[PDB]
C-alpha cells in the first residue's frame, strides 16, 4: 500500500469496504412451478401479465397448498387488482396452520416478453415490499416468461436493489431464504451462483464509485485493489511517480499535476491455469474527481457535485477483476488497467493551451482540462498495447454528450474492429447492460489537426464530442483490436441517486464467453 | 394559390432554374484502352499509388499524341505526389501545335476511396474549373471506382459546379462561365455509359431541393412552397392535391393546425402521387418535416447557439420529397405506387400562436400536451403520420430537421434512422450505401416511453427527464403509426453545409434509390 | 533562473530556433527594364487590373519565347484579378527545362493596403508550400513604395516560415523584378532583421505556458541579451520587495513560479541624445485568478497569447541590437509573472500597495495587467527617460472597439503620439489614436484605497484602463498601445508577432 | 463615434464638435473586415460573420 496524505487528521485514509453483505446470507432454493406452490411461511409474492388485455385482472394459475391463501387468491377477489406494470399488492394473513404469511402480487403488464428495464421495475416493486419487510422467506413465483438470461438479471437486479449502501451513516430485516418457482427449474439453478457473484462485482464497483472524493482518492483507490488483488490471489503492481515518468506518461501525469494525490497506476492480471489463448486488457477511466481543472465546471447543468462518479470506469475494471477471480476462466490472460489521478485546480495544474507528450512520443495540445480522461486514457492504451494482448477494451465516463445521444439508458461503444465490437454487442444482450453502436467517423480527425503540436486534444468546431474523444483515443492504439464503451450517460442512476455499477457483467460476459 | 403580402415588395413565388448550365454540357464517355485525345480546354488525370503515401505522381494511361507523352514521362512527373486533394496545371502544345491544357488530381493511396475522399477529389478539380475560362473539360480515370462511385462523382461534379445566383442582384459573377463539353475516360466504359444520365437526373434532385432549402422564408412559405410543388407536379404529370384549412379543420389535423395558428401563411398539406404501369408491388409514402421558418413559437429561438439565422432550412425535408419527386417522376420505375407528402406551415410569434401548455388533439383521437411550441415538427409529423397510414401503403418513411441533439450524436456527415421495422431501416441502410449519403441506425428506446406519460393529456409532446431528444422524438413519432412498417431519417444536423455556407440538398438521391430497388 | 518542475517531464525552456532557413535564401533585385529571365523554378506575377474582376493582362517582356506564348493576352484573360486568386502552370521553356508560371491577383485598386497585401502574400505563401522550389521570382505590375516593399519580404518570410518546435524543403534562392530596383535594393537586409525579430516574437507568444513561464522567458531575454550584447538585468522577488512593487507582486502571489523582471539596455556608442523606455505586458498565462475565465467566449485556452507585448519589446530588442541605431539609449522592460488560483492567490477586494505608494483597490483578478504595468511605469520614470511607451493585450474591449486589424495607442503627450502614428506607417502595422477621457476618470475613485484598479459602471473598459495607468506616471511624454485585438491571429491559429516592426521603426527614426 | 468616407467632411463635424461643446472622436472604416459581409446568396450581408 501507499500512506493517503492528509491535510487534517479527521481527512479519512481509506475507503470503507463491505465484503460480506446481508445477501450472501440468503438461501436459495429453485423449484419446478408445474408441481404446485408451498405458501406455508413468508411472504409468496405472484409475478402476473395479462396478455391482450391492457391493465387487465390479476388472475393465479397456480395451485398452493394452503386453504386460506387458495381462497384468497381466488378470481373474485384476485379481479380487484390489475396487471399495469409494477403494480403491486401485499396482504397478512393466517395459513391454515394460525401462523403469520403475506401473499402479493406484481403487475409484469400486458406484453408476453419482459425487456430488461420492464424487469427491473417490477424488481423495485418487489424491492419496496421487501424494504419493509420482517418476515424471514420469501417467495417468487414466475408466471410469466423468462429465459436463463434474464432470469438471472432478475436476480441480480433484486440483490443490487435491495442491498443498502450504509457505510457512511451513523423497519424491515434481510431475509434468510430465498424462494423461486419457474418453468424448467433444474435448467436455472446454476444461474443462482453466478448472479450471487455478478451481485457483488456490480455491489463492489457501486461502493468504489459511491464513495465520495475524500474517501476514495488515488492513494486510497489503488490500496483498494491491492487489497482486492491479494484477496482474489491476482498478481499486482502499482506504478507511482517515478516509474510513470522512467515510462514517459506524460499525458497522464499533467492531468494529475495539480492534486495533493500522487498519481497511481493500477494494474492486476488474472492468468489462467492451463495454456494461454487468448490475452485481453481490460482498461478503466479513474479521475477520482474531475473539478475541470481550470476549464472549471461551472456552467449550470455541469454537475460537479456528482464528479465522484468519474472513476466508474475503474470500478467496473475491478468489479470484474472480482467476477473474474472467482469464476476463474480458462485459457484467458486478463489485465486490468487504470491510471488513476485526480483533476484539480492549484498553482501546480496542467494549463489549457499546454503542450504535452504521451508516452509513444506524441505531442498533445491542450484545448480543455476538462478533457481529462482521453489524456489518461492515452498513456494507459499505450501501456496496454505494450503488453502484446489480442483485445484492449476500454470504458470510461468520457463524455456529457452520450446524454444528448444515447441517454441515461444505453451506453456507446466505439472500435476500430467490428469483430471485436460484435463481441462486445454480444456481451452486452446476454449481460443485460444494453450497449449500442456508435461510428467513427474519420472525416472527423481533420478536426484534431493541432498548428503545433501533433494532435489536438479536443475539436474547436464538431459538437460530436463522443466521436471526437474515439477519434483521439484510436491515435494511441497502433494494431491491436480496440474497443471503446462511453458510459458517461449510464453510469450515474439520477432518479435513485446512486450508481448501478455499469459494466461489470458486461466486461465478465466479454471474457467469460470468447 | 394566392400569396398573401404585408407590402407590394414581398415576394409572390420562389424563384426556381429549371434549365441549368449543368443541363447544357455535352457528355461523352470513351475507353480507356483506345488511348486519350488531348485537343483542347484542360484534361485531368485522377491519379493514385496504393501502398506508398504520398508517392509519385505516374500517368500510365496511353495518350494519342507525341508532345503531350512527352511531357507526362515519369521523369518529369515525380516531383508531383498524389496527395488526396493535391492539383497541379501544365501547359503544353500538342501535335496539332496547338496550347493545351493537362494537369491531375491526387487520389490518395488507399485503393478504395470514400465518398467522403471522393467529394475532396471533386472539390479539387472544381477549384480548377472556377476562375478559368474553359470550354471543355475531360477526364482520365486512373483510379478503379464501381458504377455507383462514378455516378456519385459526376452528381457531386455537377452539384458543386453549379453556382446559385438567384438572389444576387448588382453582385452577379462577372466571371462565370461553364464549360459546354465534358470528355470522361474510363476502362470498361460502355458499362459507365448508363450512369452519365441518371448522374444527370440526380443531380438536379439535389440542386431542385437545395434550391428551395436555400430559398429565404420571405420566398419561400407555405403557400410559395406549395404553389411550386404543383408546378412541379404538373411538369412530371404527378398527380396532385394540396389541403387547405378547410379541408385540414375535416381531417381534425388539431396538431398540425396548431402549430400553423400564428402564421399569416395559410397551411397546406402537399400530396403528390406518382403511380407505375402494370402491377403495383409496393405502396411507398415519404413524409417531409415541411416548416418554412422555425422561430421556435413562444419558446422562442432566443438562446445563444440558437442558429434562429439558418430555419429557413427546416423545411429541408419537405425539399429531399420533392427532389425524390423529381427522380422517381423522371425515372419511371415500375411496380411502385409513391405518396410524396409534407404538412406544410411556418412556426411563428402572433396573439394568433399556439401556447406552451395547450392541449391539442391529433388526427386519431390523441390529446397532446405542448411542453415546448419549438417542438413544432413532431407535431405536424404526427397528423402527416396519421394521414400516410390511412392511405393503406407497406411503407411509410419520414424525413425531418428535426432535433439539433443530432449534432452531438453523429455530427454533420451522418443522418440517423429510427423506425419500428427491421427489414425497412435495412432497406435504408442499403440505399445509404447506395445513394452515398450516410445514414447510422440509432435506437428507439422504449424505456424512456414512460417520460411522455402527461397528468392531463394523452400525452406529451416532450420529455421531463430525458435530454436524448431524437429518441424521445423518434418515441412520440410511433405513437402515431399503429401498424405499418415506419422509419423517420433525422437530418437536422447534416442538411446544412456549415463550411460552405450552402445546402447539401441531403436524402434526394437516398430516398431515391430507396424507391427504385 | 533554475526552473521548477512539478514532474521531471515538466519543460526548462523555451525552445527557440534562430538559423531559420528564411537566413539561408540569397535575394536578387533586378530592374524590370530589360525584361525578366525564366530559366527556372516558379515565377509570379503580381497584378492588377484598374476592371473590377478584370482579366490579367502580363506588361512586362519575358526573355523565353515558350513563356512569352503562355503569357500573350488571348491566354490571360482567361484568369482574373481578383485579390488574392492565383493560378500557376507548368511548362517547359526554351531550354526544355521544367518552369511554373503564373500570376497572384492584386485587384482593381492601385495602391494596396497592409491587409491586401497581406492577402497577396498569403496566396503566394500556398504556392511555395504545395511546390518543390529550388527560387522563386516575383514580377512587380504594381506600384509599391520602399515600405511596402519591405513589408512584403517580412511578411513572405515570416508566412513562409512553418514554426515545428512541437512537433515530433525551402527554396533557395528569390528573385524580385521591381522597376527601380536599386532604390528597394537597401529594404532586403533590413526584411530579413525586421523578419525575424516578429518570428522570434511569435516563437515565445506561440510557445505554451508550460514552457514559457517567468522564469524561463526571463532566462530566454538573458541569452538574447548575450547574444545581441545587450546590458542585462533580472530582478527577483527579493530585489522586487525591497523596489516595494506590490501590485507587480501580488499578481504574481499564486503562482510556483516567482515573478521575474526583465530590463535590458542597449546604449549607442556616440553620446546619447535620446533615452526611451519599451514596457511588455508579461503575463505567461492569464487564467483570471478567482474572477476565473469561466464564461463563454472567455477564450482561456489563449491566454498563453497576454505576453505578446513582453515578446514584442524582446523582438524589438532583437532588430535594435542588429542593427544599432546611434544616439539612444533603449531600456526593455517586462514585468513577468502567472495569474493563477491558488490558496496563494490575491483575492478579489484585496488593497495593495504600488511601488510608487498608491493603494489600490483590487476589483477584479482578472484586470492583472495594468497592476503589473503600474510598477513596471513607474521603475521606467526613475530611468529618466524621454519617452515611456508599453503595450499590451490589455482589454478585450478592444474586439469591440477597433477590432482584430488595428491597435489602439492611448497617451498623455500629441507629440509621442504623433511619433507612433507615424512609425505605424512605415511600419505597416496599423494603430489607432483613442481618447483617454477624463470625465471618466472620477469612477475610479475607491472608497477605501487611494484608486480603483477598475470602473463599476463604465463599459469603456480600455479607456478606463489607460486612465488607470495615466496615475502612474507623473512627468513624463507616456503612450500605451492595447495590442489585446490584433496580436493573435485567430483564422491562422498562430500569432502575429505585432508591435515589433513599429517599436522598432519608432526607435530608428 | 464619427465614421466617413471623406477627410475634408469629418473634419468639418470634428471642428463643429468643437464650437458646439459636442464631443466626437474619429473612428476608422476598416476595409479589411468587408469580406465578412459577403453573402452566399444575396449581394451583401446585413451583419458580420466573424468580426465583433
Ligand atoms: C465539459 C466537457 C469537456 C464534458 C465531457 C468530458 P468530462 O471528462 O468532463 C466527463 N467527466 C463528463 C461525464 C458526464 C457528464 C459531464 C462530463 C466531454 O464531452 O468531453
Ligand atoms: C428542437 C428541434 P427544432 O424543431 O427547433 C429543429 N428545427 C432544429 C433546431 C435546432 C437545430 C436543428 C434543428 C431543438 O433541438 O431545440
Ligand atoms: C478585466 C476584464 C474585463 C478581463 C479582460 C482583461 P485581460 O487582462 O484578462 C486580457 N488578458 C484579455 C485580452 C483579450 C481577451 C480577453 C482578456 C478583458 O475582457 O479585457
Ligand atoms: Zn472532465
Ligand atoms: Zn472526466
Ligand atoms: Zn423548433
Ligand atoms: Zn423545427
Ligand atoms: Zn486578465
Ligand atoms: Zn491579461
Amino acid at each position: 500500500a501507499s500512506e493517503v496524505p492528509q491535510v487534517v487528521s479527521l481527512d479519512p485514509t481509506s475507503i470503507p469496504i463491505e465484503y460480506n453483505t446481508p445477501i450472501h446470507d440468503i438461501k436459495v432454493q429453485v423449484y419446478d412451478i408445474k408441481g404446485g406452490c408451498n405458501v406455508e411461511e413468508g411472504l409468496t409474492i405472484f409475478l402476473v401479465n395479462n396478455p391482450g388485455k391492457e391493465n387487465g385482472p390479476v388472475k393465479i394459475s397456480s395451485k398452493v397448498n394452503d386453504k386460506q391463501v387458495s381462497e384468497f387468491l381466488k378470481d373474485e377477489n384476485m379481479e380487484k387488482f390489475n396487471v399495469k406494470l409494477g403494480t403491486s399488492k401485499h396482504f397478512y394473513m393466517f395459513n391454515d396452520n394460525k401462523n403469520s404469511v403475506a401473499v402479493g402480487y406484481v403487475g409484469c403488464g400486458s406484453v408476453a416478453d419482459l425487456s430488461e428495464a420492464d424487469m427491473k421495475r417490477v424488481v423495485l416493486s418487489l424491492v419496496t415490499m421487501l424494504h419493509d419487510n420482517k418476515l424471514s422467506k420469501l417467495t417468487v413465483v414466475f408466471e410469466i416468461n423468462v429465459d436463463k438470461n434474464l432470469f438471472r438479471f432478475f436476480l441480480e437486479t433484486l440483490f443490487y436493489e435491495y442491498m443498502t449502501d450504509e457505510r457512511f451513516k451513523s423497519n424491515m430485516e434481510y431475509i434468510k431464504h430465498l424462494g423461486v418457482y419457474i418453468n424448467n427449474a433444474d435448467t436455472y439453478k446454476e444461474e443462482v451462483e453466478k448472479a450471487r457473484v455478478y451481485y457483488f462485482g456490480t455491489y463492489y464497483a457501486s461502493q468504489l464509485i459511491a464513495a465520495p472524493s475524500n474517501y476514495c482518492n488515488p492513494v486510497s483507490l489503488s490500496n483498494a485493489a491491492v487489497e482486492l488483488a491479494q484477496k482474489l490471489n491476482l498478481e499486482y503492481k502499482i506504478l507511482g511517480v517515478k516509474e510513470l515518468e522512467e515510462l514517459k506518461m506524460g499525458a497522464y501525469l499533467s492531468v494529475g499535476k495539480g492534486s495533493m494525490y500522487p498519481n497511481k497506476f493500477i494494474h492486476l492480471t488474472y492468468k489462467s491455469k492451463g495454456d494461454v489463448k487468448k490475452k485481453i486488457a481490460l482498461v478503466g477511466k479513474g479521475i477520482t474527481f474531475d473539478s475541470g481543472g481550470y476549464n472549471l465546471k461551472a456552467a449550470p447543468g455541469s454537475m460537479i457535485d456528482l464528479m465522484k462518479f468519474d472513476m466508474s470506469g475503474c470500478a467496473a475494471v475491478l468489479g470484474c477483476a472480482y467476477c473474474v477471480g472467482t469464476l476463474k476462466p480458462e485459457n484467458v490472460e486478463i489485465h486490468f488497467l487504470s491510471a488513476v489521478c485526480e483533476n484539480m485546480v492549484s498553482k501546480n495544474s496542467y494549463r489549457p493551451g499546454d503542450i504535452i507528450t504521451a508516452s509513444n512520443g506524441k505531442t498533445i495540445e491542450v484545448g480543455n482540462t476538462d478533457a481529462e480522461g482521453r489524456l489518461t486514457l492515452a498513456d494507459a492504451l499505450v501501456y496496454a498495447e505494450k503488453l502484446g494482448v489480442d483485445y484492449i477494451v476500454d470504458i470510461a465516463t468520457l463524455t456529457g454528450a452520450m446524454l444528448y445521444s444515447l441517454g441515461t439508458s444505453y451506453a456507446g461503444v466505439f472500435g476500430n474492429n467490428e469483430e471485436l465490437i460484435n463481441k462486445i454487442l454480444q456481451s452486452s444482450k446476454t449481460s443485460n447492460e444494453p450497449v449500442w453502436w456508435l461510428p467513427i467517423i474519420n472525416e472527423y480527425r481533420a478536426t484534431l489537426n493541432s498548428k503545433y503540436a501533433d494532435i489536438n486534444q479536443i475539436s474547436s468546431s464538431v459538437k460530436a464530442s463522443s466521436i471526437v474523444a474515439s477519434l483521439f483515443l484510436k491515435e494511441f492504439v497502433q494494431n491491436t483490436a480496440w474497443a471503446h464503451i462511453d458510459i458517461a450517460g449510464v453510469s450515474w442512476n439520477f432518479k435513485a441517486r446512486k450508481p448501478k455499477g455499469f459494466g461489470v457483467r458486461l466486461l465478465t460476459e466479454f471474457v467469460l464467453n470468447d
